């Protein structure tokens, strides 16, 4: 086990190293505790939900098991966070379909969130259903298919409004559609006009902003839908800005070499807010667990340096069933927090002045030196201050949870 | 030398092959006639211009030489086209800088365009000048630098309005800025806010759309400016939609594997018009001569299939000084025209129906068969009908122009 | 329907256009006749095989798959080959991958003989309980390695037997899924286990006239994204050092990577290639091959540099969203017309112009050739080999749909 | 200025944190000492050289360039090496690339001995009238080919001489620009011309104790985008078959390509690697090396699989927008701290966990190690080797600017 005295000693020296270069480590930690991460429920049960019943043991099979697993992960993540629901995580003994869901079907999660002390975000479920016709939903050329998914869309807003009212925290309602073509399309225009019309119909009925606002998630390509995506990043950025809604940036859904941290400063002169879905793509939209890599470092430092956190909701989105599913959440959440914290531990005001004076020598030297400053000592202090295990130690908690809970399922 | 009667005969056979699948070759050729390509003047003199005085022989060094070279290229490109000027192509014996150019400095090109029977598009020159400070111009942190380039931007609009008034054809005034950083920036927000404020000042003074409209050209990266581009594709699409201006898509300026033909149908539900700069990137923004490849085939078929040509200006943008510079124009122009014509020779209405009906088997079979239909016979007929040489034959014209003009320089 | 005399007339005009630039269309069509494509059997039944239990009409039995391949080959002009997978064994004896016998392929030998096609082979190193954590031949578990080495050796014995019976060398292609989903600690040891296992598999000598092995690398696959044990570098090195063939699958490389670049860097050192034409759409998606930059460059790089006599061309794709028989024909025809376009260029003169650094002539002529009447030569090739021209083969597909594919699911299996 | 006591206190805590997970920080630092980086001379003078006559203070003479490399090496902890180019010959004699003599490098042999560093070498096959249509050794023109083959042979004679005088093997790296701007018709013949020419260059036997050749491929370059005669495949094949070294330049591969994948596919067949660490930003841009995914993966792949003893690590970048001496130090320190972080992992235990398919433990530990106190071990290494800690070496740069660079 890490000795708390070692943490305190390392922190006192780190505090002085940072103070020497004009950085306040105590202030950086206060800034970090103001950034809630929206932990996605679907990593716990391989996106099965409850509506329509070499993988690691101990998958959650019930609301109680999934709630318990999220409680365990949150207990190992320092600070206070949020949970993202999917529509298929409805808890009810009533026979429901996606077009007949009712807000009270989420009373279970409202009660859980109040007891756990977390806010809730929402996702409509526009996949894994017989009404998905040729990979299309809201923007299907089939009117019956459109109407079914438009009803689910409107219901996602009603559920979100209800949750937001009960919780007293705004529910970000994220729309992701699979709609697209496997092979090269003739008509790229009409599907996007069908999408535009359908989305306008979904958001028409006004709901209190204090309770919910919608975000729209584009994708470049998906398995079986490689050649064309109706809901493109350009379509949704244009839609978000014109309809005054949020734009969802999923770090896994762009071109090879594409840096999503570039988009923030091109959006905020025109738009309202972002839902930043941190996700690790490995050569495709693979939904690997978020790790501390160039992409995460750039996302977190671009939000911190340019002051966009107050208008950017950070959500996790990944699905890895090859490892302990509770551990997956903690790895991704801690990777995101330590990357935000490293960005907050820079003399940003002074680095900005140096850059304004075109002192590119100083900027290169200092940014490179900061990568080996004692940021880990500040992160360890943050973990310890918030009653979470330091470094390797939380593996003990996972091993105990496996023995007592997961391996017994 | 190809025989006119044999071109006519091969056309009659192709006309019947196409008629049998519900395609009218005469109507396809009439559609191609209505698509003017904006031929860039700067390929003729390696972007030297006239304002501020190993490779293929015969570079143009004077207005008369460049005017003559463009006349020769257009004489080998069938139909009616346009020419793009840069501000540095001003023709005047007065001492000028970029912030003191006057509309009359382009009387030479107005007079030439009238005689040649072509319209003119325009480009402000925001590069190769001592006032480019650390690769920044309009969005420089230095107010003196900003104010200089804002004067040039306003002047570009005044010139463009004057040319448009004199020719009775709208001048598309294209803005490209090099502004960015070689290495990783601290502040991505402020440069883009400086750009937004400076562009708004440039376009403030009202001018009639009849004479001129501005287009905004983004870039991912350039040589010596690799890490950050102030004027991003997202920034300019947002800017164009917000300020009711045109958006410039340069085929060479996107990510590896990025398909710019995807963007049109995501723009036109929101925006006014496009300036499509066809350009061949080979692994970077290399500005190779446009050839008939996947990118050009996808750009041209996406414009004709979805009916965007009436709102899309097509310009050439490439620079290859390793080959006959006049030949470079004709290769690129002809590649673009035959690609448009091939797209126009598809049974688009029936293919759209098959696709709406999810007959993806029919769509794959027919689109693949069409690639080996006799589109060549229709292209040859188009060349001959418009008094240009067929196939290899225009090499004789290039060899004669080399002997008589280029090799004597 | 296109009229034969019209095809004949357009061909005469095309022949003259090409003759005027020093290209012989009759000779180009004779050259294309000599390039057999190895049509992959597994597109017909979604890689199910017969060993282990969306568009209509999937093949469910040997006779159904044989019929579907016959139908596809009847619409592809010229003489071709078929690739088998080990799981396409035909026997009532209970078999595992480590107990297959050469005679289990007598069904396919007899079919190939009467169809007039050669056979290529693929060992099956996937969809089996003995795939342990995505690893087979190069598993750290010696019991798993030993099982897959037994299958490897058997693939060679089967291939040797088929080659003996057909009197045509069987290319026996090895593809392993082996790798990691996430970032590995040890990249060296898996590749040493792979090297040792492959050397054991190829140890027993078999006559080259009957069979030779090819080795197929991959950059990444679904659920194995971060590390592939059998990399392109590993297998190019392995093929050259062990004097075997190297398999290049056009879908298995980096974004923007041009596999047509590899041939001329391999052939100064190596024996031969198995070129697997496949269309990747932003990942290893196994789309049907179409006439695109990649196929045009692969085919023209093989033709221009004279590599066809040392390069086996196979198809590898899997699209079950469309008529599975039509999938084969689209891909085969796209590959043939792309080869034919490359053969219809004044290659000797273009080479001389390039050696003289006349890049102007090279650019103008290569661009003009893209709109020469290559279609008229392709149509003539189709007609001469008793296959429908242009859109016409859709009639054949529609007939096969009514008669076979739209009924098949209701037909008793046997 | 950082207090040595702050470095010592942080180090003692770091040493305990690493010991608790089976990692010896003292041993990790001893391992790092054994990895010399070959510092490229051409960053100091924008690849001008002396044979054929932006931030202030460019080196313009051999003494200025030598002084600048001394200054950079004084701020990089441990013992390293310097890479020369043929155009850095120091002689009063009129030379061309085909008439250089070994003693034209006596200046650099003497400097290397005084400095206490080994020397690697690069033939110069660019920026010369005899570069014809972007081709040199593999030109279709026999006059061009023969000129560049002579330079190739001389590069080996020079390398052998330097190696004999220093008592340290000179890696002689070959990079050719040869290729086409636009799409070629014949891809085969250029590569056969290259094969024959390289075989002629390496024909005359020279002692391996003095020098060995390495061959550097490229995917594409400016004005040569469509085809590169000397491809990565061509040179890996050539190195393995002719028993020479293969040069991997981190800036010269495809978008998303991980050059750290190549080592374990090479070493079952090949002799050795020259690894050129270089940062590409969307093309072969030759940016200063920084601690990024590419550098982290390169360094940890060499450390984890035990390839350092068969892998020469060289720097290759050119950034004239910043202090050129600082450029060397940023790049060298980034490479060293990345090697050190890789050396500070419980590699033997992580390998066992991975063999047992415990991918949960592997993910958790590799992520935790990224925020272990690796910086405290790096600072101790800097201090132990008499170099400034953290931001402090900027004082040295500012003093060197004041006293030397800005006075030029
Ligand atoms: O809704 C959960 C996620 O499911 C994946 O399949 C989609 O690609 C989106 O990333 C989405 O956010
Ligand atoms: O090596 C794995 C172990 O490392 C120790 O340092 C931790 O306290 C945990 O017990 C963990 O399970
Ligand atoms: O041709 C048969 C197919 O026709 C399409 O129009 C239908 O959508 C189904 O895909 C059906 O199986
Ligand atoms: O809903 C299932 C149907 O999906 C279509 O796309 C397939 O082509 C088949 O017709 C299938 O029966
Ligand atoms: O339009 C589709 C049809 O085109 C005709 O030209 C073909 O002969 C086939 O009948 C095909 O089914
Ligand atoms: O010769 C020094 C370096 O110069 C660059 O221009 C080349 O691309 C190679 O990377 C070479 O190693
Ligand atoms: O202004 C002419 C052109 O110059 C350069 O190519 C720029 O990258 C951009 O494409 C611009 O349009
Ligand atoms: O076995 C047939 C094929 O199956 C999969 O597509 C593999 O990725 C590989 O391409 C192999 O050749
Ligand atoms: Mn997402
Ligand atoms: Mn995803
Ligand atoms: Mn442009
Ligand atoms: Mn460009
Ligand atoms: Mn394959
Ligand atoms: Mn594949
Ligand atoms: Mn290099
Ligand atoms: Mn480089």
């Amino acid at each position: 086990m890490v000795k708390p005295e070692e943490v305190d000693k390392a922190y006192e020296v780190a505090k002085q190293r940072y103070a020497e270069i004009g950085v306040d480590t105590d202030a950086a930690m206060k800034e970090l505790e103001k950034v809630p991460l929206s932990v996605h429920c679907w990593q716990g049960d391989d996106i099965h939900g409850f509506l329509f019943p070499g993988n690691y043991p101990g998958i959650a099979r019930t609301p109680d098991e999934l709630a318990g697993d999220m409680h365990e992960a949150l207990s190992l993540i320092p600070g206070k966070h949020r949970v993202q629901l999917h529509a298929i995580y409805a808890v009810t003994d009533k026979k429901r379909d996606l077009d007949t869901l009712e807000p009270e079907d989420f009373d279970y999660w409202i009660d859980w969130a109040k007891q756990e002390g977390v806010g809730l975000d929402f996702n409509g479920t526009f996949f894994s259903h017989p009404m998905v016709k040729d990979n299309m939903t809201v923007s299907s050329p089939d009117p019956k298919v459109r109407d079914f998914w438009i009803r689910h869309g409107k219901i996602s807003r009603e559920i979100s409004n209800y949750i937001g009212e009960k919780l007293g925290s705004q529910v970000v309602n994220n729309f992701w559609l699979p709609d697209g073509f496997k092979d090269n399309p003739i008509d790229k225009k009409t599907p996007r006009l069908r999408l535009l019309k359908a989305l306008d119909e979904i958001i028409k009925d006004p709901l209190p902003e204090k309770n919910t606002i919608e975000s729209f998630e584009g994708k470049l390509f998906g398995t079986g839908i490689e050649s064309y995506t109706t809901g493109s990043h350009e379509f949704y950025q244009n839609y978000a800005i014109s309809r005054n809604k949020l734009w969802t940036i999923d770090a896994g859904h762009f071109h090879p070499t594409e840096d999503v941290s570039d988009k923030f400063s091109a959006f905020f002169p025109f738009g309202k807010g972002l839902f930043m879905h941190v996700s690790r793509p490995v050569r495709w939209d693979s939904d690997h667990v978020v790790i501390m890599d160039d992409a995460l470092i750039r996302i977190t430092r671009s939000l911190v340096r340019d002051g966009y956190l107050d208008r950017t909701h950070i959500g996790l989105d990944f699905f890895d069933a090859t490892i302990n599913r509770v551990a997956a959440w903690v790895v991704g959440a801690r990777a995101t927090q330590k990357s935000l914290l490293q960005a907050m531990l820079a003399p940003i005001d002074q680095l900005k002045k140096d850059e304004l004076n075109a002192d590119f020598t100083t900027r290169l030297i200092e940014t490179e030196e900061l990568k080996s400053f004692p940021f880990g000592a500040v992160w360890d202090k943050f973990c310890q201050d918030h009653n979470t295990p330091v470094g390797f130690d939380w593996m003990n908690n996972i091993h105990q949870y496996e023995k007592d809970v997961q391996f017994k399922r």
